[PDB]
């Protein structure tokens, strides 16, 4: 770590958490599985409260640029705060081991998850707020010109408050991919990305359209009955996904403004927030 560019150290030093400031806890891991091997940490603060975090070891990097790659990474992520969206704690250089990501842990993990649980019972009202939140979180990001490129039900997680973080993005990207022994979003990506490869935030509204009718049917998979290699098809035709049978009438108008095949013809994030404000404030 001693050959890292000093100007670099000097510009992540407010990201960096120190060894005796976080107590990682590598025998116990967060979901079960469910998120590969992520751990349960305990972060102390400057006034020693101590923070229930969540901790995971980047082991694709090796090599001393990937390192200040990342230590930049942090640095930028660091900056980007809001109730909806999840936040960077801080990162770890270790003298023994690969670079840590500390993240504030998710008492209720992932949203898609949560809302298919039977044991749970939003109203239409709760799930409608969740969609709220999801779209203050995306009216942030969007005002700081980020694109997510992948938003989706699964992508957001929920804390103890039942406060919905819009994650997956930045250092917090890569929240399934798991390591196995011996085994090696097309549905929910606008009409012109699946056509061009390219993201925007007006492609982030299609894919936000998705994850508000994925609230709605309680998680249900979308277009289960379409390859995803027919999308395309499928979309150029016209088609959408349907009204899910809980949905209020005026919600489902916002979902079809959000798949309109011109991109400038969907609504803003701002737009959203706006439309779902009011829908909610009828509940
Ligand atoms: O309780 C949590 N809080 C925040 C994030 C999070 C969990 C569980 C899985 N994940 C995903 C993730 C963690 C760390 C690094 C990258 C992704």
């Amino acid at each position: 770590l001693s050959a890292l560019n000093p100007e670099l150290v000097q510009a992540v030093q407010h990201v960096v958490i120190g060894p005796s400031s976080l107590i990682v806890h590598f025998n116990e891991v967060i979901g079960r599985g469910h998120f590969g091997c992520v751990y349960h940490g305990t972060l102390l603060d400057n006034d020693g409260k101590k923070i229930h975090c969540a901790v995971k070891s980047l082991n694709r990097i090796t090599d001393i640029g990937e390192v200040s790659q990342f230590l930049t990474e942090g640095i930028i992520m660091k900056d980007f705060s809001h109730p909806n969206v999840l936040s960077l704690l801080g990162i770890c250089l270790r003298s023994e081991g690969s670079p840590l990501v500390v993240l504030p842990y998710m008492k209720h993990g992932d949203l898609r998850n949560f809302i298919r649980n039977e044991t749970h019972n939003p109203t239409v009202k709760d799930l409608i707020g969740f969609g709220l939140q999801v779209a203050k979180g995306m009216k942030y990001l969007a005002s700081k010109k980020f694109v997510h490129r992948d938003l989706a039900a699964r992508n957001c997680m929920l804390d103890e408050k039942f406060t919905v973080k819009v994650a997956d993005f930045g250092l917090a990207r890569d929240m399934y991919d798991k390591e196995y022994y011996s085994v090696h979003p097309v549905k929910w990506m606008a009409l012109e990305s699946l056509q061009t490869q390219k993201f925007t935030t007006k492609s982030d509204v299609w894919s936000f359209g998705v994850l508000l009718w994925e609230l709605m049917t309680r998680g249900a998979p979308p277009y289960p009955d379409v390859n995803t290699f027919d999308i395309t098809v499928y979309l150029l035709q016209g088609r959408r996904l349907l009204q899910p049978e809980y949905c209020p009438d005026p919600l489902y108008e916002v979902m079809l403004k959000c798949w309109h095949p011109k991109a400038e013809m969907r609504p803003s994030f701002s737009e959203l927030v706006s439309r779902i404000s009011a829908i909610f404030s009828t509940f």
